[PDB]
Protein backbone atom coordinates (compact mmCIF):
# COMPACT_ATOMS: atom_id res chain seq x y z
CA UNK A 1 0.00 0.00 0.00
CA UNK A 2 3.09 2.28 0.16
CA UNK A 3 6.15 1.18 -1.82
CA UNK A 4 6.78 3.00 -5.02
CA UNK A 5 8.28 1.89 -8.31
CA UNK A 6 10.56 4.57 -9.76
CA UNK A 7 8.91 4.77 -13.18
CA UNK A 8 11.02 7.40 -14.96
CA UNK A 9 13.59 10.11 -14.40
CA UNK A 10 12.19 13.65 -14.52
CA UNK A 11 15.44 15.66 -14.32
CA UNK A 12 17.74 17.16 -11.68
CA UNK A 13 16.86 19.46 -8.68
CA UNK A 14 19.42 21.92 -7.19
CA UNK A 15 20.50 18.83 -5.16
CA UNK A 16 19.75 15.32 -6.51
CA UNK A 17 17.55 13.85 -9.29
CA UNK A 18 13.80 13.65 -9.40
CA UNK A 19 11.84 10.53 -10.42
CA UNK A 20 8.22 9.88 -11.08
CA UNK A 21 7.23 7.17 -8.56
CA UNK A 22 3.98 5.20 -8.82
CA UNK A 23 2.35 3.33 -5.93
CA UNK A 24 2.11 -0.37 -7.04
CA UNK A 25 -1.13 -0.86 -5.04
CA UNK A 26 -3.00 2.46 -5.07
CA UNK A 27 -1.59 3.82 -8.39
CA UNK A 28 -0.91 7.19 -6.66
CA UNK A 29 1.89 9.28 -8.27
CA UNK A 30 4.50 11.37 -6.42
CA UNK A 31 7.90 12.81 -7.34
CA UNK A 32 10.85 11.30 -5.54
CA UNK A 33 13.94 13.43 -5.29
CA UNK A 34 17.06 11.39 -4.78
CA UNK A 35 20.02 13.08 -3.10
CA UNK A 36 23.43 11.39 -2.77
CA UNK A 37 24.92 12.96 0.40
CA UNK A 38 28.09 11.04 -0.64
CA UNK A 39 28.64 10.51 -4.46
CA UNK A 40 23.19 19.43 5.88
CA UNK A 41 22.44 21.71 2.89
CA UNK A 42 19.88 18.94 2.21
CA UNK A 43 18.77 18.91 5.87
CA UNK A 44 17.75 22.56 5.46
CA UNK A 45 15.76 21.76 2.29
CA UNK A 46 13.81 19.14 4.31
CA UNK A 47 13.39 21.54 7.22
CA UNK A 48 12.14 24.34 5.00
CA UNK A 49 9.76 21.95 3.13
CA UNK A 50 8.12 20.95 6.43
CA UNK A 51 7.10 24.53 7.07
CA UNK A 52 5.33 24.89 3.67
CA UNK A 53 1.67 24.48 2.92
CA UNK A 54 0.19 26.52 0.03
CA UNK A 55 -1.68 25.72 -3.24
CA UNK A 56 1.14 27.43 -5.28
CA UNK A 57 3.96 25.52 -3.50
CA UNK A 58 5.03 21.96 -4.39
CA UNK A 59 3.64 19.79 -1.53
CA UNK A 60 6.11 17.94 0.69
CA UNK A 61 4.85 14.50 1.84
CA UNK A 62 7.84 13.18 3.76
CA UNK A 63 11.42 12.02 3.65
CA UNK A 64 13.13 8.62 4.13
CA UNK A 65 16.93 8.07 4.40
CA UNK A 66 18.50 4.76 3.27
CA UNK A 67 22.27 4.77 3.62
CA UNK A 68 23.78 7.93 2.14
CA UNK A 69 20.54 8.35 0.17
CA UNK A 70 17.92 10.95 1.21
CA UNK A 71 14.59 10.60 -0.50
CA UNK A 72 12.21 13.55 -0.45
CA UNK A 73 8.68 12.72 -1.40
CA UNK A 74 7.09 15.59 -3.29
CA UNK A 75 3.95 16.52 -5.17
CA UNK A 76 4.13 15.24 -8.76
CA UNK A 77 3.15 17.98 -11.20
CA UNK A 78 2.12 16.23 -14.34
CA UNK A 79 2.04 19.42 -16.40
CA UNK A 80 5.87 19.70 -16.22
CA UNK A 81 7.98 22.88 -16.13
CA UNK A 82 6.71 26.36 -17.07
CA UNK A 83 9.92 26.47 -19.02
CA UNK A 84 8.35 24.14 -21.65
CA UNK A 85 5.34 26.44 -22.17
CA UNK A 86 7.53 29.33 -23.22
CA UNK A 87 7.90 29.38 -27.04
CA UNK A 88 11.42 30.55 -27.98
CA UNK A 89 11.32 34.03 -29.43
CA UNK A 90 7.56 34.14 -28.93
CA UNK A 91 6.56 33.73 -25.26
CA UNK A 92 2.96 32.60 -24.73
CA UNK A 93 -0.51 34.27 -24.93
CA UNK A 94 -0.61 37.29 -22.58
CA UNK A 95 -3.64 35.88 -20.63
CA UNK A 96 -1.72 32.67 -19.89
CA UNK A 97 1.36 34.64 -18.82
CA UNK A 98 -0.86 36.75 -16.53
CA UNK A 99 -2.55 33.83 -14.77
CA UNK A 100 0.86 32.16 -14.23
CA UNK A 101 2.24 35.45 -12.91
CA UNK A 102 -0.69 35.81 -10.50
CA UNK A 103 -0.10 32.27 -9.27
CA UNK A 104 3.67 32.99 -8.94
CA UNK A 105 2.99 36.07 -6.86
CA UNK A 106 0.58 34.14 -4.58
CA UNK A 107 3.27 31.58 -3.86
CA UNK A 108 5.96 34.21 -3.37
CA UNK A 109 3.72 36.33 -0.99
CA UNK A 110 3.22 33.11 0.92
CA UNK A 111 6.94 32.31 1.22
CA UNK A 112 7.85 35.79 2.11
CA UNK A 113 5.03 35.94 4.75
CA UNK A 114 6.60 32.93 6.52
CA UNK A 115 10.02 34.49 6.21
CA UNK A 116 11.36 32.13 3.52
CA UNK A 117 13.21 33.36 0.40
CA UNK A 118 13.36 30.88 -2.56
CA UNK A 119 16.48 32.51 -4.26
CA UNK A 120 16.27 30.65 -7.59
CA UNK A 121 12.97 31.57 -9.13
CA UNK A 122 13.12 30.66 -12.91
CA UNK A 123 10.77 28.69 -15.29
CA UNK A 124 12.65 25.36 -14.72
CA UNK A 125 11.62 25.55 -11.00
CA UNK A 126 7.97 26.55 -11.62
CA UNK A 127 5.81 23.43 -12.15
CA UNK A 128 2.34 22.92 -13.59
CA UNK A 129 -0.26 20.50 -12.15
CA UNK A 130 -2.88 18.68 -14.19
CA UNK A 131 -4.99 21.83 -14.25
CA UNK A 132 -2.04 24.06 -15.34
CA UNK A 133 -1.86 25.57 -11.85
CA UNK A 134 1.65 26.77 -11.10
CA UNK A 135 3.66 25.57 -8.11
CA UNK A 136 6.99 26.84 -6.87
CA UNK A 137 9.43 23.97 -6.52
CA UNK A 138 12.90 23.27 -5.10
CA UNK A 139 13.93 24.72 -1.68
CA UNK A 140 17.48 23.57 -2.01
CA UNK A 141 18.74 27.17 -2.28
CA UNK A 142 16.00 28.66 -0.08
CA UNK A 143 16.80 30.37 3.25
CA UNK A 144 15.19 32.10 6.27
CA UNK A 145 15.40 35.87 5.96
CA UNK A 146 12.95 36.77 8.80
CA UNK A 147 12.68 34.95 12.16
CA UNK A 148 10.92 36.25 15.37
CA UNK A 149 10.03 39.26 13.25
CA UNK A 150 13.58 40.44 12.71
CA UNK A 151 14.89 40.50 9.13
CA UNK A 152 18.37 39.43 8.35
CA UNK A 153 20.18 40.60 5.22
CA UNK A 154 21.57 38.00 2.90
CA UNK A 155 25.23 37.89 1.94
CA UNK A 156 25.86 34.68 -0.04
CA UNK A 157 25.47 34.83 -3.85
CA UNK A 158 22.84 32.19 -4.74
CA UNK A 159 20.65 31.84 -7.86
CA UNK A 160 20.98 31.71 -11.64
CA UNK A 161 22.71 34.65 -13.37
CA UNK A 162 20.09 35.77 -16.08
CA UNK A 163 17.50 35.83 -13.15
CA UNK A 164 19.59 37.33 -10.41
CA UNK A 165 19.14 40.92 -9.16
CA UNK A 166 22.06 43.43 -9.78
CA UNK A 167 22.59 44.18 -6.01
CA UNK A 168 23.51 40.59 -5.46
CA UNK A 169 26.50 41.16 -7.76
CA UNK A 170 27.20 44.61 -6.32
CA UNK A 171 26.61 44.62 -2.49
CA UNK A 172 28.20 42.75 0.40
CA UNK A 173 24.72 42.37 1.91
CA UNK A 174 21.21 42.85 0.51
CA UNK A 175 17.50 42.36 1.36
CA UNK A 176 16.00 38.98 0.31
CA UNK A 177 12.52 40.06 -0.88
CA UNK A 178 13.49 42.44 -3.77
CA UNK A 179 15.80 39.71 -5.11
CA UNK A 180 12.83 37.29 -5.47
CA UNK A 181 10.75 40.15 -6.94
CA UNK A 182 13.37 40.88 -9.64
CA UNK A 183 13.62 37.26 -10.61
CA UNK A 184 9.77 37.11 -10.93
CA UNK A 185 10.16 40.14 -13.35
CA UNK A 186 12.70 38.20 -15.48
CA UNK A 187 10.25 35.23 -15.53
CA UNK A 188 7.44 37.52 -16.69
CA UNK A 189 9.75 38.97 -19.44
CA UNK A 190 10.50 35.34 -20.58
CA UNK A 191 6.80 34.46 -20.62
CA UNK A 192 5.86 37.52 -22.72
CA UNK A 193 8.88 37.52 -25.16
CA UNK A 194 10.25 33.95 -25.16
CA UNK A 195 13.79 35.25 -24.50
CA UNK A 196 15.87 36.38 -21.50
CA UNK A 197 16.91 39.99 -21.68
CA UNK A 198 20.59 39.70 -20.63
CA UNK A 199 23.19 37.18 -19.47
CA UNK A 200 23.47 39.00 -16.14
CA UNK A 201 22.44 42.38 -14.70
CA UNK A 202 25.91 44.00 -15.10
CA UNK A 203 26.86 47.24 -16.85
CA UNK A 204 29.24 44.83 -18.60
CA UNK A 205 26.17 43.44 -20.55
CA UNK A 206 25.22 45.79 -23.33
CA UNK A 207 21.56 44.63 -23.12
CA UNK A 208 21.50 45.58 -19.43
CA UNK A 209 22.92 49.05 -20.13
CA UNK A 210 20.30 49.41 -22.94
CA UNK A 211 17.48 48.65 -20.53
CA UNK A 212 18.68 51.24 -17.99
CA UNK A 213 18.84 53.75 -20.83
CA UNK A 214 15.22 52.74 -21.63
CA UNK A 215 15.83 51.54 -25.17
CA UNK A 216 12.53 49.71 -25.24
CA UNK A 217 12.39 49.74 -29.08
CA UNK A 218 14.85 46.83 -28.74
CA UNK A 219 14.02 43.16 -28.13
CA UNK A 220 12.78 41.62 -25.89
CA UNK A 221 10.93 44.85 -24.84
CA UNK A 222 9.38 45.67 -28.23
CA UNK A 223 7.49 42.33 -28.18
CA UNK A 224 5.75 43.17 -24.95
CA UNK A 225 2.57 45.26 -24.78
CA UNK A 226 2.71 48.67 -23.16
CA UNK A 227 0.69 47.64 -20.04
CA UNK A 228 2.86 44.62 -18.86
CA UNK A 229 5.91 46.65 -19.97
CA UNK A 230 4.98 49.39 -17.57
CA UNK A 231 5.00 46.72 -14.81
CA UNK A 232 8.42 45.48 -15.89
CA UNK A 233 9.65 49.06 -15.70
CA UNK A 234 8.71 48.99 -12.01
CA UNK A 235 10.11 45.51 -11.21
CA UNK A 236 13.36 45.71 -13.14
CA UNK A 237 14.68 48.77 -11.26
CA UNK A 238 18.43 48.53 -10.41
CA UNK A 239 18.26 50.07 -6.91
CA UNK A 240 16.41 47.50 -4.66
CA UNK A 241 15.00 50.30 -2.45
CA UNK A 242 13.31 51.98 -5.33
CA UNK A 243 12.03 48.61 -6.74
CA UNK A 244 8.29 47.92 -6.52
CA UNK A 245 7.16 45.56 -3.69
CA UNK A 246 4.59 42.87 -3.97
CA UNK A 247 1.74 44.84 -2.30
CA UNK A 248 2.27 47.47 -5.09
CA UNK A 249 2.64 44.84 -7.90
CA UNK A 250 -0.86 43.79 -6.82
CA UNK A 251 -2.08 47.39 -7.49
CA UNK A 252 -0.47 47.52 -10.94
CA UNK A 253 -2.79 48.22 -13.87
CA UNK A 254 -1.76 45.18 -16.00
CA UNK A 255 -1.81 42.94 -13.01
CA UNK A 256 -5.48 43.88 -12.53
CA UNK A 257 -6.43 43.91 -16.31
CA UNK A 258 -9.16 41.50 -17.21
CA UNK A 259 -7.78 39.19 -19.99
CA UNK A 260 -8.69 35.57 -19.28
CA UNK A 261 -11.81 33.46 -19.62
C1 LIG B 1 9.09 18.02 -7.59
C2 LIG B 1 8.39 17.71 -8.92
N1 LIG B 1 7.10 17.39 -9.02
N2 LIG B 1 6.83 17.18 -10.23
C3 LIG B 1 7.92 17.39 -11.01
C4 LIG B 1 7.97 17.22 -12.40
N3 LIG B 1 6.89 16.80 -13.06
C5 LIG B 1 7.23 16.68 -14.32
C6 LIG B 1 6.50 16.21 -15.42
C7 LIG B 1 7.08 16.15 -16.67
C8 LIG B 1 6.17 15.66 -17.83
C9 LIG B 1 6.17 16.57 -19.08
C10 LIG B 1 6.55 14.19 -18.16
C11 LIG B 1 8.41 16.56 -16.83
C12 LIG B 1 9.16 17.01 -15.73
C13 LIG B 1 8.56 17.05 -14.46
N4 LIG B 1 9.00 17.39 -13.25
C14 LIG B 1 8.98 17.69 -10.18
C15 LIG B 1 10.45 18.07 -10.43
O1 LIG B 1 11.15 18.36 -9.45
N5 LIG B 1 10.88 18.24 -11.66
C16 LIG B 1 12.26 18.73 -11.94
C17 LIG B 1 12.27 20.28 -11.84
C18 LIG B 1 13.64 20.89 -12.14
N6 LIG B 1 14.04 20.47 -13.52
C19 LIG B 1 15.36 21.08 -13.92
C20 LIG B 1 14.15 19.00 -13.62
C21 LIG B 1 12.76 18.32 -13.34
Amino acid sequence: VEDWDLVQTLGEGAYGEVQLAVNRVTEEAVAVKIVDMKRENIKKEICINKMLNHENVVKFYGHRREGNIQYLFLEYCSGGELFDRIEPDIGMPEPDAQRFFHQLMAGVVYLHGIGITHRDIKPENLLLDERDNLKISDFGLATVFRYNNRERLLNKMCGTLPYVAPELLKRREFHAEPVDVWSCGIVLTAMLAGELPWDQPSDSCQEYSDWKEKKTYLNPWKKIDSAPLALLHKILVENPSARITIPDIKKDRWYNKPLKK
